DNA sequence: ATCTGTACATGTACAGAT
DNA sequence: ATCTGTACATGTACAGAT
DNA sequence: ATCTGTACATGTACAGAT
DNA sequence: ATCTGTACATGTACAGAT
C-alpha cells in the first residue's frame, strides 16, 4: 500500500541522466563565470544540496538546489532582534556591497542575479531562462526545459568558519542518537548565510541575512542511523527517508490542490522528522516491516506541532515555524483537518 | 573480581601529568630539531600512537609511542617476497632504493646529539636494538618511562594491494568508514626484515578504531551505553605481561599479538550489546579462547593484511606456542592465580 | 626552467535496473 | 541476487603563467 | 610556515544517591 | 556494591593571527 506509493515516487535512471547532464551543464558553466575578469564572486564554491542531493526527491527529478557559497574571512555578525535566525553582517572584491560597515544582502543578491542573467542569455543550446525573482527568496531560479519543466535554485551563500552563532548552542540535539563525537565534527564545518530578502517594509530589510544548514542536513540525511551500518551494503534497512518522502508527498499533494496551504513548504516537513529521530532515534523503531507505524507517528507529531502552534527549527532552538508571526491560526486548522481526513480515509490523495 | 584487576591497571591522574609534561618536554624538544636546523627531516610531522593515546595504557603511564611522520614524494612499492606487509621504497639522497637503515641512523644520530644538550631531565638513548624501526629514549623522573620515536615515511597514494582485503570493519564499523579510513594516507616504518626494507603501519588507523569502536555511534559517549571492550584488552594485555615477565619462553610474544586478536575478535561479535559491561567475565573468556585457537591453528593473520600471519612457524616456534596455550588454558581453569601477583 | 589553478584519474556508496 | 549511472572525495598531470 | 586559543572528547577522583 | 554528577587533567582538530 505505502510500498505502492513509495514505488511511484521512485525517480528513473533514464530521468535522472536525462536531468543531470543538462543541470550539470548550466551549473558548471555559471560557476566558471563567477570566477572572471575581477568579478566579485572570485573564488565562490559549489555546494549541491536539498532533496535530489539527498535521495529524497519525489516523483520526478525536476527541481534542484545549488550552493554558490563565498568564504568572508573578518565578519562580525549582529542578531537581528532576538529571531535567532536573522543577523546584520559586518566588516575588499565586496566593497561595493557595503554601507558604513554593513553588507547589505539585497545588493549583493541584485549583482549576483545580474551576472546569472547575464550569463544565461549567452546559452543557445538549452532552453532555459531566468525566473521572476519572488520576494523573501534567496534563490536566483532557473526554468529549464528539455524532456520537461525543470528548475534550479543558485544559492548565494556567506560562508563563515568561526564557531556557530550562540542562537545554535543548544540546537542540533543529536548526542543521544548521533552522538557527541558526531556533533562536534558537525559543529566545526563552516555555518552559512543566505540573504532574506523580503519587501515586509521593516528596518534592515535589505542588509539582513539568514543561518543556513543545508549542509549539515545534507550529512544527516545520508548518515542517519545510531548504526554505522544503517542502510549501508551489510547493514539493516530502515524506513527513515521512507518517511520523509511518504510526508513530502502528502504536503505537496495538498499544496497543488488547496492554496489556503502556500504558507507551508517541504522544510516543515523535514524539521518535524529531524525532532521525530532525535525522539525515537534506534534503527529498531525505523524497520521497514512498521513503515506504517512509523508514518503515522510522524503524523501525529505533525499535528501536535499544528494544535500547539510549535515547531522549532531544529539547529536554532528558539526559532518558532509555526509562530502565529509566521502562519495564521487558521492555515493551521485547515492543515490538520486534511491531514486527519487522509490518515482516517486510507489516504485518497496518495491515489491523484 | 576481574573488575578489582582493573581497579589496579587504572593509570592515576596524578602518575599521568607528571609523566606527560616530562614525554611532551623532550618530544616538543626533538621534533623542533628534526625541521628548525636544516636536515633531511624538515617537514616531519608529529603523530602519537599506541596504549597510551588509545587509553589502553596498564598498570602506568611508563611506555609511550610517538610517530616523526615524512611526507614524500609520489614512490613506488616493491614486495619484499610475498610477505605483504615489507617493501623497498624507490633531500634524502644521501639514504640511496630507499635504504632504511641508513635513514634510520641518521634519524638515530642526530636524536642522540639532541638529548646530549638536554640537562633538566634524566634522559639517555637505548642501545640499538636490530630490527626496530624505533629510537628508545629512557627517562627518569625518579619513575623509569620508555619513549619510541618512529620514523614514518607518509605516503598519499592507494593502500597497497596486499592490504585490498584487509580491514574487513564493513559489517562493525561500516562501508562509509572504511572507504574513509582508506583515503588516509599509509606509512611505512623502517622495521628490517633486509636493511632496506621498510613495513607498513596503520598506528594512525587503529588509533581512530580504539576510539570508534562500537556499531552504535554512541558506545562510550556520555549519551551512549558504556561497553567492555577495552577493558578485555587491557585484561588480555595484562595476562600477557605477567606471564612475559615470569618466563622468557614467551620473548617471541607482544602486546600487538593480542591487540590484532581482539581486533578480530570485534569484528567477529559486532554488537556493542555483545561488549556489555555486566558480561565483562564472559568477553573475557571468548577472548582467550578465541587467542588459544589461534595459538593451535598456528594461525593470526594481520587485520590490514590478511596474508602474513604473525604465528607462523618462521616467526614464533611451534613450543613457544604450546607453552603460551598451557599457561593461559592454566590460569583460565584456576581463577586467574597470576592476577594476584 | 619552475610553478599552478584547472581538469581529469581513481575509487566507492547509494539506489535504481535487471 | 547482480549490475550500472550519478555523486562526491582525494590524488595527480599539465598547458599556460611566472 | 609556525604558534596560540578555543572547544570538546576521553580519562580519573571522589561524594552523595540509589 | 553500583551509579550519577562534578571537578580536574590530558589530548587533539582547526581557525585566525603573526
Ligand atoms: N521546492 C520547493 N519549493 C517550495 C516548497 N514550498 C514552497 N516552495 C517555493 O518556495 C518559494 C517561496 O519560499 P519559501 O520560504 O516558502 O520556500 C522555502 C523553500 O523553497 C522550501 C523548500 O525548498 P527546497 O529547499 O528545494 O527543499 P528540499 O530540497 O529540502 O525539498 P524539495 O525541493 O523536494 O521540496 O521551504 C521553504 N523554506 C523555509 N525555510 C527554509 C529553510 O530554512 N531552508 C529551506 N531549504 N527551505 C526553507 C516559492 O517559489 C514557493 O513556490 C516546497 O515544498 N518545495
Ligand atoms: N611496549 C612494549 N614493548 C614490547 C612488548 N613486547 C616486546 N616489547 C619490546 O619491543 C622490542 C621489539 O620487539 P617486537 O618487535 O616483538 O615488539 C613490537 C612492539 O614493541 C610491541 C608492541 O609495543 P607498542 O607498539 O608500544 O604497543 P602498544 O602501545 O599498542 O601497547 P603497550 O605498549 O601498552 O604494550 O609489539 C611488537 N610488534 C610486532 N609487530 C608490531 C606492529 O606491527 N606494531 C607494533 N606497534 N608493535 C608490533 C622487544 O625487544 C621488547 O623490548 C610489548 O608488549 N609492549
Ligand atoms: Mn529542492
Ligand atoms: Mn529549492
Ligand atoms: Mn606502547
Ligand atoms: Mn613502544
Ligand atoms: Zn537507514
Ligand atoms: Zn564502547
Amino acid at each position: 500500500k505505502l510500498k505502492k506509493v513509495l514505488d511511484k515516487l521512485r525517480l528513473k535512471r533514464k530521468d535522472i541522466s536525462e536531468a543531470a547532464e543538462t543541470v550539470n551543464k548550466v551549473v558548471e558553466r555559471l560557476l566558471r563565470r563567477m570566477q572572471k575578469r575581477e568579478s566579485e564572486f572570485k573564488g565562490v564554491e559549489q555546494l549541491n544540496t536539498g532533496s535530489y542531493y539527498e535521495h529524497v526527491k519525489i516523483s520526478a527529478p525536476n527541481e534542484f538546489d545549488v550552493m554558490f557559497k563565498l568564504e568572508v574571512p573578518r565578519i562580525e555578525l549582529q542578531e537581528y532582534y532576538e529571531t535567532g535566525a536573522f543577523y546584520l553582517v559586518k566588516f575588499n572584491p565586496l566593497s561595493h556591497f557595503l554601507e558604513g560597515e554593513v553588507l547589505s544582502a539585497t545588493k549583493m543578491l541584485s549583482k549576483f542575479r545580474k551576472i546569472i542573467k547575464e550569463e544565461v542569455k549567452e546559452i543557445k543550446d538549452i532552453d532555459v531562462s531566468v525566473e521572476k525573482e519572488k520576494p523573501g527568496s534567496p534563490a536566483v531560479t532557473l526554468l529549464i526545459r528539455n524532456p520537461e519543466e525543470i528548475s534550479v535554485d543558485i544559492i548565494l551563500a556567506l560562508e563563515s568558519k568561526g564557531s556557530w552563532p550562540i542562537s545554535t548552542k543548544e540546537g542540533l540535539p543529536i548526542q543521544g542518537w548521533l552522538g557527541t563525537k558526531v556533533r562536534t565534527n558537525l559543529r566545526r564545518e563552516p555555518f552559512y548565510l543566505v540573504p532574506k530578502n523580503a519587501k515586509d517594509g521593516n528596518s534592515f530589510q535589505g542588509e539582513t541575512w539568514r543561518l543556513s544548514f543545508s549542509h549539515t542536513e545534507k550529512y544527516i540525511l545520508n548518515n542517519h542511523g545510531i548504526e554505522k551500518t544503517c542502510c549501508e551494503s551489510s547493514g539493516a534497512k530502515c524506513c527513515r527517508k521512507e518517511c520523509l518522502k511518504l510526508m513530502k508527498y502528502l504536503l505537496e499533494q495538498l499544496k497543488k490542490e488547496f492554496q489556503e496551504l502556500d504558507a507551508f513548504c517541504s522544510y516543515h516537513v523535514k524539521t518535524a522528522i529531524f525532532h521525530m529521530w532525535t525522539q525515537d532515534p534506534q534503527d529498531s523503531q525505523w524497520d521497514p516491516r512498521n513503515l506504517s507505524s512509523c508514518f503515522d507517528k510522524l503524523l501525529a507529531f505533525f499535528l501536535e506541532c499544528l494544535r500547539t502552534e510549535k515547531l522549532d527549527h531544529y539547529f536554532i532552538p528558539k526559532f518558532n515555524l509555526f509562530s502565529q508571526e509566521l502562519i495564521d491560526r487558521k492555515s493551521k486548522e485547515f492543515l490538520s483537518k486534511k491531514i486527519e481526513y487522509e490518515r482516517n480515509n486510507g489516504f485518497p490523495i496518495f491515489d491523484k
